[PDB]
């Protein structure tokens, strides 16, 4: 059971082996445009497959409850130091188990149940964790939301009025389906004017920010949270960045507040991902992410679709499908049949029900990771439009699927 | 390239992290681990969590996902669910919790509101941080009443019953991180029912023993049973909630969209592997050995003049009262560590020492048993520990024990 020769997934658990093999193949054989998805490196995966899963290391480097933490301390401190370097942060906590736990760490440190918070409207591109009434963020706190103006940019003037009316203890900024640069400096001014903390959840944009191709919230915010996966291209998990004055409450909130033993193998994987993100090659990658998203958007507009906000300045776009008389749900299904993975998403003032929608969200991080360039981004844009224009036509779906197969064979994810 | 498995190795990409991992692998070999919450998980479990399943966003549940493309991760998660239900006889399960802490928090988010009253076992008497500490969520946002041990150092069920009637808790937590005896879950369920409270049993420490049928199963008696997948269950690091079917909907909703986002599908694959291992006859043999080795270790320490809190062990764990040897828990932990025996200090009931000093150490057998120790080695270990406790500052003693420990760790490698 503990011989690495005999204890292989195939020998121990053939069913789980088979499912993993089919998932490996599924990742190769579909073009992934879900904007929150990426492919992480073999080195990152190897780190989280390590024996570091065996170590209980409650506490912090040099300040652990148990002995024997000399080497996991080196690992965690490298992760902290590198993520501080990436974002210019005064302090960091690399223990959060997920983006959700990173956000909850800030809330636990700084708020009490019933306190008022502001966040971006879910209907307008905010995330579940930014105040949904079925998420902790909204169930146990009093939430006021701000959204977009008529031009489909953030309505900063409206946000300012709401902040003055409701006096939130904390303002959340960031989004999961918003294509433009967010004015973090302006949001910091608004927060300061009412005595609120500013927390920026940069999960979608963190990789772009690390590469300098999207604005950095760190100089402006009290707290910045993120996933380590998504555009940062790391393992699944979370990070809190914070001003030095908040180092003690934040660290205390993560442990012993809301977590126990950190996942040290995942933290090793975070450290590896941060080393990758510090490299010149990562900056080139993110430049390509931005270019590919722009080209994809441009192509869809040429084919008669509309981009919410009118343009992208990031990795992501929300496509208004109404000109093609197809719902987001129907588009997602037809594209999936053609081996293009997207997700439905409501648009501002969507006429359709919430599980139907009039939009799809698309992002470039994953296709860019597997090597697509602008010529491929354009091809993909045209293949999408081909499906949208005849979504139930077997021949169309088959033609697109065949073209997708040529692309996925030419651009394998893992070698 | 950055995505060529030939070139993207830890050693090539991140030599500093590679070096630290190699040193940790060596550290695991070279010490005898007696921390009762520690174990060594299998190469197959590690391989699963090193897989490409880390790339998949799979918010929601099997067949009920937000995104497409979840056919294969659905197979994985449902296998995990089915196997853990089979292991414990549970009516329903949620295998998404990121940790034991998140498993507990899922139950609280589902069933309680801030300010509600809960009961849990006293931390001073063997309860866990997550059972109501004022600096943990469990205690900061809820009103906590604790119950503890009687004069015999067993749970004072009569006192727990009186407290439940006085305080009318919405939910009673049972389970412990430093308690050696069988807990009477049936009795606690009667107490909870009598005041209309939910019973949640946090079985993290005991879960592997329970799966093997060598410690009592709380599942027939509790509304909710939470656990880690690591510790005695010997899986990857993460959590599980087991629940009566009538609570399936609130529990699942509480985990997602309530307190988590995308599940860690690679870790869930690793959980499924660990559960398959736990279903095997070899795992039952392992847990029988865990119980035997803990008993032998305890017996040996008693022969050498130490005392076991509660007077005996009925599980994988023991709390050793060190007072007869005039040594603190802190001092014992340090001296043993110098001799390559890893333990942790722990307060005893009515400890005369300050909280970071203590009069006890906690010891457990899961890890040493995993690497192949039997009763002869458990007895040797007991004697080596006593040798150190009797002369903790004596260089010759520490060195002699270290040499003996090195013979044992070379004989019983963790990974081959
Ligand atoms: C995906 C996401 C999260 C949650 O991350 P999980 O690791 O899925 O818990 C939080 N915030 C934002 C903006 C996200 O996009
Ligand atoms: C270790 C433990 C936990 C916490 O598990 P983590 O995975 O470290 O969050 C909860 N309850 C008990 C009884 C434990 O022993």
């Amino acid at each position: 059971m503990f011989d690495r020769a005999q204890s292989t997934i195939a020998n121990v658990d053939p069913e789980i082996f088979a499912a993993i093999e089919q998932e490996n193949r599924r990742q190769e054989d579909h073009i992934e445009l879900i904007a929150s998805e990426n492919y992480t490196s073999p080195a990152v995966m190897a780190a989280q497959g390590s024996q570091l899963t065996n170590k209980y290391a409650e506490g912090y480097p040099g300040k652990r409850y148990y002995g024997g933490c000399e080497y996991v301390d080196v690992v965690e401190q490298l992760a902290i130091d590198r993520v501080k370097q990436l974002f210019g942060a005064e302090a960091a906590n690399v223990q959060p188990n997920s983006g959700s736990q990173a956000n909850q760490g800030v809330f636990f440190a700084m708020l009490k149940p019933g306190d008022t918070i502001m966040g971006m409207s879910l209907a307008h591109g905010g995330h579940l964790t930014h105040g949904s009434p079925v998420n902790m963020s909204g169930k146990w706190f009093n939430v006021v939301s701000y959204g977009l103006n008529e031009n489909e940019d953030i309505d900063y003037d409206a946000a300012e009025k709401l902040a003055n009316e409701h006096k939130p203890k904390l303002i959340v900024a960031g989004a999961s389906a918003f294509a433009l640069k967010i004015d973090f400096e302006r949001l910091a001014k608004i927060a300061k004017s009412v005595g609120a903390y500013l927390m920026v959840d940069m999960a979608h944009y963190a990789g772009l920010i690390a590469a300098g191709v999207y604005p950095n919230p760190v100089p402006h915010a009290d707290f910045v949270t993120t996933t380590t996966h998504k555009s940062l291209r790391g393992p699944r998990g979370g990070v809190i960045l914070m001003k030095a004055e908040y180092e003690k409450p934040i660290n205390s909130a993560i442990f012993p507040g809301i977590q126990g033993g950190p996942l040290m193998h995942v933290i090793a994987a975070k450290a590896v991902a941060f080393k990758e993100a510090l490299s010149p090659e990562f900056k080139e990658y993110q430049q390509k992410v931005v270019e590919n998203a722009r080209v994809l958007a441009e192509t869809l507009v040429k084919r008669g679709l509309r981009i919410v906000s009118g343009r992208t300045e990031s990795h992501v776009m929300l496509v208004d499908l109404r000109a093609k008389h197809i719902t987001g749900k129907a588009a997602e299904a037809a594209l999936g049949a053609a081996h293009i993975t997207v997700n439905k998403n409501a648009i501002p003032n969507d006429p359709e029900k919430p599980f139907v929608t009039s939009g799809i969200r698309l992002g470039s991080p994953a296709m860019t990771t597997r090597g697509f360039g602008p010529a491929e981004a354009e091809q993909v844009g045209n293949l999408i439009a081909d499906v949208l224009e005849n979504p139930e036509d077997a021949a169309t779906i088959e033609r697109v699927r065949a073209q997708v197969a040529e692309l996925t064979k030419r651009f394998p994810v893992y070698r």
